[PDB]
C-alpha cells in the first residue's frame, strides 16, 4: 500500500491548506479545516496508524459523529507548513463509539493536538449532516480578507450582508441561495462560539464572524474552498466599488428572481426582499 | 507517439487555465475557454481517444463548424485543478458533418460536458471566423476583477467604458482599437446571452458582461489571453485613479488620435467622440 | 557531513526571506533578518569556514553576545536573492570573547559585510534576551506595505496604534498582547534609532519605523514571521476599511477585555483604555 | 559547452521578466529589456547562433554602440514566456563597426525583431554610458501598476513627483536621490519619445512616462529591477495613502536633507526645495 500521505484525503488537505495560505487568508495559524471521511478511506492504511492512538475527550458529547473519522489540522500549526510536514500539521482523528472523545489514528505527532475550534467544526458538522442527508463532508474556517474588511462597514445583519454578496458578482446566488449569515462578535474558541455557528450553519452554509473570518461548509475540500472563495471574491469587488464612491447600479431584486428561476434555486428571502 | 497530454493545445489549454487561476479571476468554476483545432492538429493521436466517443447535440444547429475539433473546458470543472488532471477538466470535441452536435474525442472523463456557456463560446467563434476571414481562433471568459468593479460605477455604455479602458493605458487603442461591448446584465448560461455576446463580437473583440466578466477573442491563447489582461491592467489602474478621487489628467481625444494614426489602427468612433 | 546550506537554520533563513520576497516586503536589499544560534549548531560544519575569517568590530561593544554565533543577512543584498546563493546573501558571524567584535565564520563571500541595522538587530537581541530569558531569538526587520501606509494616516503613538491593530483582526490582541510600539522617524542605520528599537523591544515584540517598516522578535523565525504577518494582516484590513470611508463598527473595549481574559494574557493598559 | 540558454546572461534575463511578469507589470507585451555584454561574454556560444544572422539597420547611427552585442527582448514577445523558450523571446544582437545596424546571432526566431522601443533603449544606454563612465550596462522599461496610476493624479512634474515618491519610503532618497524624471505624454515607439526619454536619462536614473510606465537604468539586472521595485512600492503605499484620505504626516524636508546627509547622496535640489 501507498502511504497514507499519498492518499486522496491528505492529498487534499495539502492542496486547500497551501491554496488557503497563498490567497493571503491564513496569516501564523489562522484558519482551520476538518474533513469527515468513511471507516473505507482509511481502513488500507491501517499498517500506518499510530501503535497506540491518544486519547483526547470531545467538548462535549456528540453521539451524531459516533465511531466516525476526520482529518483534521493541528491547533497553533501554520497553513504554510503543511506541504512541509503533513504528519506534524494535520492528523486523523475517529470519534469513540458514544460521542465521548476520539483517538488520534495518524499524524499530529509531537504532542499536536486538534484544532482549538474542533467545537465549531464537529458541532456545525453535525448540523449540516442533518440539514443536508448526509452529503456535506467539510467544514473551513479562514481570515478572508475583504470578506472580513466588510464586517467593518455593512450591516451585520444575514439579510444584508447577503444581498450585497449576491450583487458583487452573478454566480453568487447560485453558489449561495441560502445566503450568509451573521454572527455577533464572540470569543473565539469556545464551545458558545461553535455552538452559536453550528446553529447558523442549519440555515447556512457560509457563516461570517465580524471582525474575524468566515466558516463554510461543502460536500468536498473544492465545492467548500470554492464556496468561500466566491464570497470572498464577490468581497474584494464590494470592497473596490465602496472604495470608489459606491453602486452606481447593479444586479436588482428581478434580476436575482430571474436568476435563481433559470438555475432552479430558492434564494433566502429575507436578501430578496430588500 | 507522445500522449496528448503533451501537445502543444493541451499544454496551452493548462498554461492559460493556470495563469487566470493564478490571477484571481478562476474562482470556484468561474471562466471558460474553448480553441478551435485543425484535424492535423488532433489526427496523430487518435490512439489516445475513448474507444466510444460520447454524441451530445448542440443548442441550435451550427453549420459553419461542422467537422471542427475544439479543445474546451468542462462544466463545473475548476481552472485551478486542470494541471492536475487535463482530462477530467478538459475535452477535445469534434462538431458533426451536419452542425448539429459533436462527439467528445478526448477528456471529459467521468460523464463531464462542456462548459454550460458553450452557446456563448462557439457563436462567438462563428461571428468571430465572419469578422476575421477565420484568423480568430480561440474564445475566453473570465470573471476579471477590476473590469467587473468598474460595471458598477462607470456607465454601461459601450463608449463611455471603450474610452475609459483607453486612458487607464497607453497600448489599449492599439491593442483594442475596435473598443469594449457592453451588454445589459442578462441570465447567465442561456442561448440569449450566447447570441448577445456574438452579436456583440462582430464589432468587438471585447465583450462585458455588468456584475459578471469579460469575453475574449483573439487569433491564439496568449493574444487572447493577453487582450483580456490588457483591459484589466487598464481597469485595475482606473480602480485606483477612482479610488484616490478621479482623473486630474488623462490621455486626451488629440493624444489618442496621433496614437491611432501611428499604429495604423482605426479607433471606435463613438469613443473617439467623447 | 552534509554542506551547511542544507542545515535546518540556513533553509529556515531561505525560507523566511523568500516568503517575505513573496509577500511584498522586501524590494530591493529592503529588510533584514538575524538568527542567533548556540555554537553546537554550527560546529559540525567547521569545514565550511573560511580559512581566514575576517574580523569586525561591532559598533560598541554588547558583552551580553560574548561567544554567540548568529545567521545573519548580508547588506545591500537581495532577499529574493537568498534562495538562489545563500553563501552570497547570508553569513554566519560569531560575536569574540569581549563582545567587541565578530568573525565571519561563513558566507558573506567577496567582501560582503552584515546587514547595516546590525546596531538594531544585536541591541534587540540583547533586550530581548533580558526581556523572555533568553527564549527569544530573532530579530527581523521588512518593509511591511499597509503597516507603512497606516503610519501616514494615524497618529504615531503605541497605544493608538496598537487599540486599531487590535481592532483590524481579532486574533491580534493574543497574538501581541504587549502591542506595538511607535518610534518617531529616525534616520536608519544608525546607533541612535539601533538603540531606540532595542528601548522599545523591552516593552513589545513589534516596533513600527514610521514611513519605513516594522521589526519584530520572536523564539523561532516561524514564530517571528507569523508575528509580523499578522500585523500587517491587521494593517492590509484597516487600509481597505479606511478606504471605504472608515469603521461604522468593531472591536469594543469589552470585547477586548473578554478576549484577554479568555487567553490569559494582559492586554497593554494603553490601548485598552481608549 | 555549454547551450548558451544555461548561460549567466540568459538566465538572468529570464529571471527578471519572469520576475517582472509575476508582479503584474508586463500584462501582454508590455515592457522591454536590454542588456549591454562583451564580446568575451558571448564568444564561447558561436555554436548556437544562426547559420546566416540577419542584418536590420539600426533608427539612426549609434557610432558610441560600434561592435557592441546586447541580449534584448524581441518585439511583441510576452514576458510570461520567456522562461519557457528563451530563443522565441529573446536575441542576442551586435551592433556592426559603424554602429549603423546589427545581427541578431542568436534568438528572434520564426523572423522576430528586438522590441520596437529600441530608439529609446539603445539612445539611453548611450547617455548612460557617457553619464556613469561605462557603468551602467541595463536599461529596463515596464508597466509599473500604481507608478501608472500616480501619474493621473499627480503633478506630472519632475520636483512633485520625486518628492512624493522620496515621501513613500524612506530608503527611497538613497536609492535614487537623483529623482525621478517625467516627460509629458508622447507616442510611443517613436525616436521623438525616445530621445526624450535617454535626455532624462542625462539627469535621471529613472524616467515615467505618463499614462503608461517608466523606464530605468543600472550595471546590474538586480540593480535596475530594484531601482524601479522601489520606486514602485513607494507608488504602491502612497497609493494606498491617498486612497485613505491623503498624508496626515510624512518625511519632511529637514528629515530628507538628514537622510542625504548621513548616506553622501546629494538629492535633486528642486524636489528638496518643495
Ligand atoms: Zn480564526
Ligand atoms: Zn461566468
Ligand atoms: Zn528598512
Ligand atoms: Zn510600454
Amino acid at each position: 500500500m501507498q502511504n497514507i500521505t499519498q492518499s486522496w484525503f491528505v492529498q487534499g488537505m495539502i492542496k486547500a491548506t497551501t491554496d488557503a495560505w497563498l490567497k493571503g487568508w491564513d496569516e501564523r495559524n489562522g484558519g482551520n479545516l476538518t474533513l469527515r471521511l468513511d471507516d473505507a478511506d482509511i481502513a488500507p492504511y491501517h499498517d500506518n496508524f499510530h501503535q497506540q492512538p491518544r486519547y483526547i475527550p470531545l467538548s462535549q458529547p456528540m453521539p451524531l459523529l459516533a465511531n466516525t473519522p476526520f482529518i483534521v489540522t493541528g491547533s497553533g500549526k501554520f497553513f504554510r507548513n503543511v506541504q512541509l510536514d503533513p504528519a506534524f500539521n494535520l492528523g486523523i482523528v475517529k470519534v469513540d463509539s458514544d460521542g465521548a472523545g476520539y483517538h488520534i489514528l495518524w499524524g499530529l505527532t509531537n504532542e499536536a493536538v486538534p484544532t482549538s475550534e474542533l467545537p465549531a467544526h464537529f458541532l456545525s458538522h453535525c448540523e449540516r449532516i442533518k440539514a443536508t442527508n448526509g452529503k456535506d463532508r467539510v467544514i473551513m474556517h479562514c481570515h478572508a480578507t475583504n470578506l472580513i474588511a466588510l464586517t467593518y462597514v455593512l450591516e451585520n445583519d444575514t439579510a444584508v450582508f447577503t444581498r450585497q454578496l449576491w450583487e458583487g458578482s452573478t454566480e453568487c446566488l447560485v453558489v449561495f441561495p441560502d445566503g450568509v449569515g451573521i454572527l455577533p462578535w464572540m470569543v473565539p474558541g469556545t464551545d458558545a462560539i461553535g455552538q452559536a455557528t453550528a446553529q447558523e450553519m442549519q440555515k447556512h452554509s457560509l457563516v461570517l464572524w465580524p471582525f474575524h473570518g468566515v466558516f463554510g461548509s461543502g460536500p468536498t475540500l473544492d465545492e467548500t474552498f470554492g464556496l468561500i472563495d466566491t464570497a470572498e471574491k464577490s468581497a474584494q469587488v464590494l470592497v473596490k466599488v465602496y472604495s470608489m464612491g459606491g453602486m452606481k447600479q447593479t444586479i436588482s431584486r428581478e434580476e436575482l428572481i430571474a436568476l435563481g428561476k433559470r438555475f432552479g434555486v430558492t434564494p433566502l428571502a429575507s436578501a430578496l426582499a430588500l
